[PDB]
């Protein structure tokens, strides 16, 4: 079948759009080479529409029944209930996209308005009929790039299909409990969402040592979401009702695969009809934990076809990571080309051809992968980093248009120990944050698919719970992390990192001028720009802080939030 | 000045007390050799009074000056608030010793009754009078010890002296925000009561791996409470009005110094004046606290006067640990005689005198020391262990009696990874557990001090978040934790551990029978029982709890409450 049919209407806008990054001189004083930045808009909806859309055929085997006899086993030691409506109210993101039903995210947050009523016969119609396909929207996504040359110029906006605002919090009552059960069960440490960037990094090293001669590849799937066939999609359910579960939840759960998930009707901003879907939609409460029991099973099943010898796997939503014994080099290639012929197979046709690699540090996940440096008395620390152009060039965007959930604080977080984040996005947004006197406010950000609320000056005690005191005093920077950030911030016309710890002692002055937790982000987060440097004692905030649930699954679209 | 005068009349019980270990067919079946389990009381307050009364002399010195010093600077970097009433009340255990004003905890943890017009009441005496000694009543404490028959015998009761509950509250809110910044602001990592047992062992290791050459010591007070004098317990206030605080708070925590901290009158159970005291009280919310903070200052000042070279120190209250770099043997002892000589100008003499030691593992603290085992696939596994001769007994003795607060709950979360835990006491209280049906109950115990309240079939979870997966699947004990084991189990005429695992089977395949969080509970709490081993994956719920903060200062007689 198609992944999607198409009427011919467009993919059209729901507010205005821009293409190009602003001039202004707060943005200007982080990089001045605008033109350079973009972001994505409805213009090129119709050529990722082309990208997405094509046919699959699915032939599946031995090794793939084994593996899901194996899933389904696993998942029959899982209990999961169902959410009340305030609880499933309470995880609802405060811009969440309103409902064409008269009320919003603030109605739902607050149980106001409309909003229970309308959400009670959702669920109700859900109990009662199990056939009709619910109508969704699709859109264009506006994300910010930088352009690369030498590589196609500007990327096509990503396309968001979801249902409406009382749909989502209905999928939350019915299968949040799931996404927080069901994954580790089934996947146990493979299960990537589990875990911190801190924790990511540890996994991966322990894979690696535990092979007598490691080999690992990455495999990247072409359009997964399109790949995801309707068989797939109720495998999936077929692995939900695995669970013990009330009858209540087992009926919803039904509903929504049937009526959503496994396909539906579209439509445009303007209410035309713009296609049907039959994959994945985008942007549900499943799309993430669905992806990621389909890319195991179908990736585990891959290695038993291929022969991969002691597969340990890194999986987050549709990004793989496998680490296996190395089987010689020319047996290796041959491997890795029979587990490709497999996957496709079994639907998840690759983007670019997998290569095997003997090297830990060359691994991606998510687009980062694993550097080193040195902490306090020489000791090596291991952590995760990534390319800093696009966080730069986003954060940029965010100075001059705010973003009701941005991204900068969430790469702020998640890449802490960093060169870039430390010399440049702290000196950066600090800096912003006291001309606008807005340092104590919260502030909505995405991390892991999924929206966040923090107030910047709890920084220091969130970087240490997630990162450790290290995180304040890492020094000798690997030369790939020093070549990699003076290469963006050339490339974005930035200030050179020696600019950046000239503006950072001043940041760092005007903070620990304002006393209380201002200083101690002074102290703290700028203990590198000086000479005399403090001792850094641990924060007591870092543990009374609830933050070891923080990592999980997400949702599509990442409508789930917490603060 | 004398630590306690006395006027004569008798320390008395508030209840019936009992010696003697009953038999019984449940305390039975975990060992045999009952008359060697006791219990202290009030039978030998006397001779406990004799030993805690002495005079103390201080004098003190420029090493001294010079780290009160930099203990203020550092103190001055924190800001405190008060606790509302509402949170104090919550702070209060389910058995806190009731009010001579007519209400008890729960009244305190419902805001009901008398309760809260009395607090408000004592709260507003303090704001007024800072004169004033308040009143406090002197306790023999009963606690549960195995006879040492080539080592004296038993035990005299422990004495426990507190104010009314009203005035406990009180110490709550004035206080207890300060308990959670101010230890970690001006000790930074040698602060102890931050550490997990995990966490504890990781710094331990860190501190020794830093020496070129290290040596350790542990240095036992005697009797510490009793040689803190009154001009210490001011200086501890000196360095909690160093903080950023209300003035209310400052008016409140003056008036209890004044009040409560530095002294006044006991009264027996009876009502009878029992004496007056001149040193800390044991049974008041800065106990733990003041008793670290002032162990640190003396130690840190006595390690400048004796010239240890690079202290690292460990404090828990009154438990220290220094380890630094070795200077040679005979340097070594001698350097090591200065220090406790200094520590007795500053009135903490030693019970024992220290004993440099050149392997880790012989450093005690807390009675505790570090071992290692191998966990899956043959990685080396540190953790805290001990000896399990007391808590044993404590098993037994709260197997045929309930106490409201256990401590066998606490010695398995603490000492999971040991195989007496393992093999005996999970083994032991699940048996009883499924006996008395009650599996799924909330129990309180004592943990670092302070109340906890679990629920047993958390257990496997709880286990996980803080000695990880590993706690599991540890395997190949050292041979002292092997010896130390069996030497135990065959002092008190237990079963050895041989039958201990015939038991577990059974136990587990009931546990396992029962489905649900039982059957995870059999699963992972006994996968060592069995041969054909499951393979465990990471329980969702152990990132779900809310622990990070778990650990901190506690209070005297541990009046503070988690649940």
């Amino acid at each position: 079948s198609m992944s999607y049919s198409w009427t011919g209407a467009l993919i059209t806008p729901c507010s205005p759009e821009e293409e190009k990054l602003p001039i202004n001189p707060l943005s200007n004083s982080l990089l001045r080479y605008h033109n350079k930045v973009y972001c994505t808009t409805s213009k090129s909806a119709s050529q990722r529409a082309k990208k997405v859309t094509f046919d699959r055929t699915q032939v599946l085997d031995a090794h793939y029944d084994s593996v899901l006899k194996d899933i389904k086993l696993a998942a029959s030691k899982v209990s999961a209930r169902l959410l009340t409506l305030e609880e499933a109210c309470q995880l609802t993101p405060p811009h969440s996209a309103r409902s064409k039903y008269g009320f919003g995210a603030k109605e739902v947050r607050s149980l106001s308005g409309r909003a229970v009523n309308h959400i009670k016969s959702v669920w109700k119609d859900l109990l009662e009929d199990p056939q009709t396909p619910i109508p969704t929207t699709i859109m264009a996504k506006n994300e910010v790039f930088c352009v690369d040359p030498a590589k196609g110029g500007k990327k096509p906006a990503r396309l968001i299909v979801y249902p409406d605002l009382g749909v989502r919090v209905c999928e939350k009552m019915a299968l949040y409990d799931i996404t927080q059960k069901l994954p580790q069960a089934v996947m146990g440490a493979s299960y990537g969402f589990q875990y911190s960037p801190a924790q990511r990094v540890e996994y991966l090293l322990k894979a690696w040592a535990e092979k007598k001669d490691p080999m690992g590849f990455s495999y990247d799937t072409r359009c997964f979401d399109s790949t995801v066939t309707e068989r797939d999609i109720r495998t999936e359910e077929s692995i939900y009702q695995a669970c013990s579960l009330p009858e209540e939840a087992r009926t919803a759960i039904h509903s929504l695969t049937e009526r959503l998930y496994v396909g539906g009707p579209m439509f445009n901003s303007k209410g035309q009809t713009c296609g049907y879907r039959r994959c994945r939609a985008s942007g549900v409460l499943t799309t993430s934990m669905g992806n990621t029991i389909t890319c195991y099973v179908k990736a585990l099943a891959a290695c038993k076809a291929a022969g991969i010898v002691a597969p340990t796997m890194l999986v987050c939503g549709d990004d793989l990571v496998v680490i296996s014994e190395s089987q010689g080099t020319e047996e290796d290639e041959r491997n890795l080309r029979a587990f490709t012929e497999a996957m496709t197979r079994y639907s998840a046709p690759p983007g670019d051809p997998p290569r095997p690699e003997y090297d830990l540090e060359l691994i991606t996940s998510c687009s980062s992968n694993v550097s080193v440096a040195l902490g306090p008395r020489g000791r090596r620390r291991y952590y995760l980093a990534r390319d800093p152009t696009t966080p730069l060039a986003r954060a940029a965007w965010e100075t001059v248009r705010h973003s009701p959930i941005n991204s900068w604080l969430g790469n702020i977080i998640q890449y802490a120990p960093t060169i870039w984040v430390r010399m440049v996005l702290m000196t950066h947004f600090f800096s912003i944050l006291m001309v606008q006197d807005t340092l104590d406010q919260n502030l909505n950000f995405e991390m892991y698919g999924s929206v966040y609320s923090v107030n910047p000056l709890d920084l220091p005690a969130i970087i240490e719970r997630l990162h450790g005191l290290d995180a304040f005093s890492m020094h000798t920077y690997s030369h790939h992390e020093l070549t990699r950030v003076a290469s963006a911030l050339r490339k974005l016309g930035a200030p050179p990192l020696r600019v950046w710890k000239s503006r950072a002692r001043a940041v760092r002055a005007s903070l620990i001028s304002r006393g209380g937790k201002a200083a101690v982000c002074g102290r703290y987060l700028f203990n590198w720009a000086v000479k005399t440097k403090l001792k850094l004692t641990p924060l007591p905030e870092a543990r009374l802080l609830d933050l070891s649930s923080w990592f999980t699954v997400g949702a599509g679209g990442g409508d789930i939030f917490h603060s």
